[PDB]
């Protein structure tokens, strides 16, 4: 229904009530076939798809700040992981008559969810010691 859809599409349809990131828990009955041959990747492999390891010689302290990765892909506006300066979803006080507001449609169904976050770097206060000095002298004779 960007233009002109030819079909009604339920998507379309819960995009045109709300176009703001939200929860969506609606049903679902996509169907896909596949099955092609894996490739015969005759080129090396010196160096993983997928990096997993990390090594700083010099430490850095970029403040005590460590926002959580999030990911993106559905017909929900397009928004990013941090927009701590991104003005939109909040508007300023205000105090005008309400007007009637109401929507449903089939995207909004009664949800909120909750979500809460908590972590502590791990510590410890011992350390391996292969010396023991069994044998011991000071004074002489």
């Amino acid at each position: 229904m960007s233009d002109q859809s030819q079909e009604p599409t339920m998507e379309e349809i819960l995009a045109s009530i709300r176009r703001i990131i939200s929860e969506d828990d609606a049903p679902a009955e996509p169907a896909a076939e596949a099955a092609p041959p894996p490739p015969p990747e005759p080129e090396p492999e010196p160096v993983s798809f997928d990096d997993e390891v990390l090594e700083l010689t010099d430490p850095i302290a970029p403040e005590p700040e460590l926002p959580p990765l999030e990911t993106v892909g559905d017909i929900d506006v397009y928004s990013p992981p941090e927009p701590e300066s991104e003005p939109a979803y909040t508007p300023p006080p205000a105090a005008p008559v309400f007007d009637r507001d109401e929507v449903a449609e089939q995207l909004v169904g009664v949800s909120a969810a909750s979500a809460a976050a908590s972590a502590f770097g791990s510590l410890s206060s011992a350390l391996l010691m292969p010396k023991d000095g069994l044998e011991h002298h000071h004074h002489h004779h």
